[PDB]
């Protein structure tokens, strides 16, 4: 591939590398919805996947936190 790891968040169901688009979409409002105030997280179709303000690593963030307890709840894999 080409090294540039440029951040996305996206929950995947089941299937390997295949995020579930909709949970995630969900998911990630959800995320945002909490974590507002810590940084604009935005859903994008699914080339670019679940973004973190400009695509920045979310892990550090406590919205990926979020992000997970909603993952795990909906039986889905968190990656990013």
């Amino acid at each position: 591939g080409h090294m540039a790891v440029v951040y996305a968040a996206r929950c995947k169901f089941g299937n390997p590398l295949v995020q579930n688009n909709r949970i995630t979409r969900a998911v990630c409002d959800l995320t945002n919805e909490h974590t507002t105030k810590d940084g604009s997280w935005h859903y994008v179709e699914v080339d670019n996947e679940c973004k973190y303000l400009a695509g920045d690593n979310p892990r550090d963030q406590p919205g990926w936190a979020v992000f997970v307890k909603y993952c795990t709840y909906y039986k889905g894999v968190p990656d990013a």
